[PDB]
């Protein structure tokens, strides 16, 4: 075809989709961040059969837990789809900490990843 | 690099993703419309730290409120992910009126935008 | 413009987004599958004004019902956004049976489609 999508083309696409200025991801989730007022919001997707736990305290941005979480929901589980911080900015290099879970089993694994400037 | 994704490549991708024939957006939301039978459905995403309020009485497509809204939900908030009309069609140039909200500061702001033909 | 996205570029992008190795779709839904441990997870999107029913018994992968379904919700209605199998793998050619619905007129129709390797 003489031209190809890069393997991470989804980052470019979803940063545009959400008008995001930062993003963060691992093999198991991704989140696209927008700054506004004194804080920030992330639109969140699961990856690799995993998702982010909605349990309060399981997520930290620069050591601060989100003030609100919206989720997709089920009889036994729920997965983060949006999370917000009232007073913490998204910025390059700050750490998002999380528990990742999978609907396949009852596992829960600690993870962390650093925010990157949107392409 | 010789070739580049347009800044609005997400429009192309997400219209294809939902097989949408019309879409609408601002800096703060986007919605991808499919016509079917006598009405239409939009698949909805937030942008720029905002999202669409799930108050159907506050959304109007060609002056008519959707009768169904499916949402991502949380303790005190919820965001539109799909909304439908029984008897109103999506077409280019017709107006979507809506209320946009942000989890960061609990802002609620009226907006309006015109539907455009999918690329 | 010399270069163009294929009409099915959303397949490449969404498989990348969720780090999926298989996918499946019709005019009315798509689903992106990841394998992990002994089972698999699909991240699900509606198409063409339809969505996948969350009703128990309505979904089979290789003749097995999912152990969990997460949903976008509203009133008593809900649409699959993520679904999993404890013990069933995604693999090329295996059959997903489902019930597709639309909010516009409450249609509910059975269908099936075969998994395809991610590009």
């Amino acid at each position: 075809n003489g031209v190809g999508l890069k393997s991470t083309a989804w980052i470019n696409v979803m940063c545009g989709l959400h008008n995001a200025t930062f993003y963060v991801y691992s093999s198991y989730f991704c989140a696209f961040f927008c700054n506004y007022s004194n804080g920030c919001v992330a639109y969140v997707y699961g990856r690799g059969a995993f998702y982010l736990s909605t349990v309060s305290g399981d997520i930290k941005l620069n050591s601060v837990s989100p003030n609100q979480i919206l989720a997709m929901t089920g009889g036994s589980s729920s997965a983060v789809t949006m999370m917000s911080w009232t007073s913490t900015k998204a910025a390059e290099g700050i750490s998002l900490e999380y528990q990742r879970k999978s609907l396949i089993n009852s596992s829960s694994i600690s993870g962390s990843a650093s925010l990157v400037s949107a392409p």
